RNA sequence: GGACCUACUACGAGCGCCAUUGCACUCCGGCGCCACGGGGGGUCC
RNA sequence: GGACCUACUACGAGCGCCAUUGCACUCCGGCGCCACGGGGGGUCC
């Protein structure tokens, strides 16, 4: 139960500053967003961090947008291995 | 109200939101129903929060409306409708895109 | 007719029970918002008939707008507004329950 | 992945009953064609999910179709084909 | 088998809480409470 | 400083192909094509 949380198999072919902007459309809705991290790079392509300030966001984000089909694919949400700062 | 038109209008949407973002925010949830043609946005800010989605079948924009409607897009609930016949291309003619 | 919180829907599945139908319907109609009652026409000359009332206006608003001709046991039904204060004086005259 | 008979639903709202899940999902994919059997277990394993069994793949085509992401009881449901065909539906064919 | 009871028992049903996003078609996650129902027990017809 | 050109250079921005389903919080997979932009290089008013 991380408050960040680990979103993959994300559409591959969408810049990362488009990306970044289009999760935040969706994610602001569960409570406040510090930052969403996205890495356009081999080792984390289709990935992206959405880190919420309370951990009742960040559930409710998991629990809600699970499964979601984000640009045709739908999205693949974890809790994150390891908190971050 | 309105007819099964393929084109939908989005209203209530964030009007803090640049064009570009908008327009491509909105392909990033509506993208899964079908294929789009164009996404108009209402070019102006003082009176914006409105949208239009084209799609190419009516089948995509009847399923759009179903399940993105009341939709938490920006923190704001969006509510779509069925777009008002060929009203989609006047507004665009008139420039409000 | 005007807004109003009730919608009034029409044309429903003559075939299907009470108790199946009023649970069924509140699976579509639980996604526009707060429901407080499904009223269903246990009449036989006024069959297929049902009211759904919401809290808010905004909630009936949206399902009109959605959930309009959905094939509902492969019978679209048909919604309007309910006309103001109908749901209530049927729900004394035992007419709906 | 492919065509299946069989659509598999998940992403439902686990607080509901098996036959009025099992009832409210006939209400709604009955539209489509006729559906043979519908599957709906509210085991750890396989609960929130349910298995339409349709006669026809043109049901199953225009189900996944048109009710994909659909909010059912104010969850929106998660429609896939089915993996492996249902055993009624390997019957019917023989495997 | 009816009617009032009970220093007993959560078995059904029914509420909530936690956990689970899981491809099945040989039951079956874990708690807390419990209207009505069972099981035991007692007093009459 | 304007106008047309380059046996030159993919530095951006924009397209596609193959491969990859990967848990991060300094950074970088491989090709092919390139509108419009820069860098260098020329002939002119
Ligand atoms: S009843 C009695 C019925 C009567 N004994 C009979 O056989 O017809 C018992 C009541 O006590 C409650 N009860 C059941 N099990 C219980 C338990 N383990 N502890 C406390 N109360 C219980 C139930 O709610 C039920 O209404
Ligand atoms: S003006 C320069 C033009 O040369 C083209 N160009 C830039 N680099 C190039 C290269 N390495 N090889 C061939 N053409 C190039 C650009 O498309 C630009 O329009
Ligand atoms: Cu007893
Ligand atoms: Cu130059």
């Amino acid at each position: 139960p991380n408050h960040t949380i680990y979103i993959n198999n994300l559409n591959e072919k969408i810049k990362k500053d488009e990306l970044k902007k289009s999760l935040y459309a969706i994610f602001s809705q569960f409570g406040q967003i510090l930052d969403i991290l996205v890495s356009r790079s081999l080792k984390m392509r289709g990935q992206a961090f959405v880190i919420f300030k309370e951990v009742s966001s960040a559930t409710n984000a998991l629990r809600s947008m699970q499964g979601f089909p984000f640009y045709d694919k739908p999205m693949r949400i974890q809790y994150a291995k390891t908190d971050s700062d």
